[PDB]
């Protein structure tokens, strides 16, 4: 069989990795490409501060939930390993904050240690009157990307920088199955209108002495709207912007400022700080994440799709269950290929 | 009325600084001043890292653990002030892990949202079998020093830098009151049995992923004397080292491999970071922090001392408390001049 990957960010590589290794033994000529516009320096991964959190409420859809918590197990049974500096893995604690009380999550158990804030904590925070306080993962992009490739390189996996028009395009030209994580431009290659770019801008500020998170969450400014602070590896992330339909991938002044002025009340330790960067991103918004198979109709021979795009704000946290899960489907396809 | 402060370690600087900011006023001739051997790199103070955490064990004057306390509280109203990055203040949790149960400290309830750990974060060491979780502080040392230089500079006190041979040296050029503190090198000035050095050997490394301090007990081989990880604000601080006795202020290569292999196990991550630097203190351990006031005999007439020292590896720990008991130790002498 030929297989190829479209999109080179987390969600494809991931994938890419996964259907690889699972699939490596049972399938003689298992071959895969993939194919990307942007890669490892130049993704919507990059942009993220890579915590580990799910959506504050039950998604439509609950196969997600167990997937951000598939991925999580799997990145904390590797945060205490060799490999866990290049991956860009390590625990983080921290602070989330609301203006009232709030029912608690689902990760709930998942993360580590879950447990509400303390009105000695909340003093801290002057803003607020009510909390949460747990332990977490961070899984760094930069570094996760780094990682992946150089695994799926060993593995034989081509990469080619290449603007796919159509899926057509690539069966017509030979594909066997076609994974589509293409994430917020998903559109482009098939009219998806309940996917729409949640517009991301953040800040990266020289800060080393925080060493806790701090999500902030205020239902009249929205979510991923309301500001935050993630410490990173090499610098501190500020951040706490969310505007969708906004295609507009360029630095905003006047986001800088509500993201300054926004986390600088939060904590005023952070007003001489350093800017190290400033970045955009967008968040791959849609209802639910679009995980599922399709099948494209050519001049010959059928080909497959398996969808992998729409997750939004928690493209990291969910990753692996949902690059696990693909890799499911992709065993159902060769079933009915009837290879075996 | 002339005071002289010999030390200008954390607990000379602290308590130098609480005599005249709480006196300046009430005194047209107050005069303070600080003599010192060994000044703001050079001191015990300058090899801490400064994380606010007490013994296991129950203090032995019980009135340090109401000093602890107070420390701990003036810190946390200060660790989002527009100063608290100059200080060198921060928030930081952590784990304790212990081989076995243990019963539960007493500053429990003066730490933020303290609480036993979960089986899942025990399997993020396997070496151990039960451990402690809570939110405190660190107060670098080489920059809580420089802060404390320059609000003296500025209120009006001078630093000489001099080796003090004797209290009557002090007296003789009119020294009203000599507050001593120092500390470790105390003995050569007034014999004392109980005030042993405890030499402790630490090791600043490159790793900025750790978000946690862990600090492992094993009372196998005493205090201390089982490794921890604290991290700092530009560097992580290893090390896990007590020698009762060793006046030996030179780096050792048992110690650096102890510091380093006996860390790894703990975070195996650790194996990869850069080593910064490895330095030398000694804990001026004591049965119990000597502070108190004492009437030293001069030949005519009397010059008063006030004695703060031995404040084991818990200096910076309760820094505070006592640079407040001993301001009002030096208000009970003004008032005997019987002065309003
Ligand atoms: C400010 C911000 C903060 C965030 N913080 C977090 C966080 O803390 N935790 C978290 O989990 N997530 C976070 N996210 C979001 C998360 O990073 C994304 O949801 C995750 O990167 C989605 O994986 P992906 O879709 O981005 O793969 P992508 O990066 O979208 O893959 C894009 C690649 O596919 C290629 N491609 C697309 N279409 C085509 C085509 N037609 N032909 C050829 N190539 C194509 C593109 O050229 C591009 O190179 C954040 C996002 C933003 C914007
Ligand atoms: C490896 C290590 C790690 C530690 N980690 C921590 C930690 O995490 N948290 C914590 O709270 N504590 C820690 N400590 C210990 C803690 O830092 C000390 O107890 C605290 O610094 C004591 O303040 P001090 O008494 O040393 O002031 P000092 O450093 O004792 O003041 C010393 C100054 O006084 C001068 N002096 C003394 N005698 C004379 C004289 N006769 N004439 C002139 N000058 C004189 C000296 O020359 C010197 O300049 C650690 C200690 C070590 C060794």
């Amino acid at each position: 069989m030929r297989v190829v990957v479209i999109g080179a960010g987390v969600i494809g590589l991931s994938t890419a990795l996964c259907i690889h290794e699972r699939y490596h033994s049972v399938l003689q000529p298992l071959d895969i490409k993939v194919y990307a516009d942007r890669f490892t320096p130049l993704t919507t991964t990059d942009v993220a501060a890579g915590l580990w959190q799910p959506y504050l409420s039950d998604p439509n859809n609950p196969q997600e939930a167990d997937w951000s918590q598939q991925t999580f197990d799997y990145l904390l049974s590797h945060v205490h390993s060799p490999n866990a500096e290049n991956l860009g893995l390590f625990l983080i604690s921290g602070y989330n904050l609301f203006h009232e009380a709030i029912p608690d999550p689902s990760w709930k158990d998942t993360v580590l240690g879950f447990r509400k804030l303390t009105p000695r904590e909340l003093d801290m925070f002057p803003d607020y009157g009510y909390g949460w306080f747990h332990t977490s993962l961070i899984l760094e992009g930069k570094n996760y990307l780094q990682w992946l490739t150089e695994r799926l390189t060993e593995r034989g996996v081509k990469f080619f920088q290449r603007k796919v028009e159509s899926f057509e395009e690539v069966a017509r030209e030979g594909a066997d199955v076609i994974v589509n994580c293409t994430g917020v431009w998903a559109g482009a290659l098939q009219r998806d209108p309940l996917l729409q770019p949640g517009r991301g801008q953040i800040m990266k500020v020289d800060a080393p002495w925080m060493k806790h998170f701090i999500l902030t969450h205020d239902p009249e400014r929205g979510i991923y709207n309301s500001p935050y602070i993630i410490p990173g590896t090499q610098t501190v992330t500020l951040g706490g912007i969310f505007q969708l339909g906004n295609w507009s991938e360029l630095n905003n002044i006047q986001d800088h400022n509500t993201i300054w002025e926004g986390c600088c009340r939060l904590e005023p330790t952070l007003k001489n700080a350093r800017i190290i960067g400033e970045r955009t991103g967008f968040r791959p918004v849609r209802p639910q994440i679009r995980l599922e198979r399709e099948q494209l109709r050519t001049g010959p021979s059928n080909t497959e799709v398996i969808h992998n795009y729409g997750h939004g704000g928690y493209g990291l946290t969910i990753h692996w269950g949902c690059a696990l899960e693909a890799a499911k489907l992709f065993g159902r396809i060769l079933e009915e290929k009837k290879l075996s």
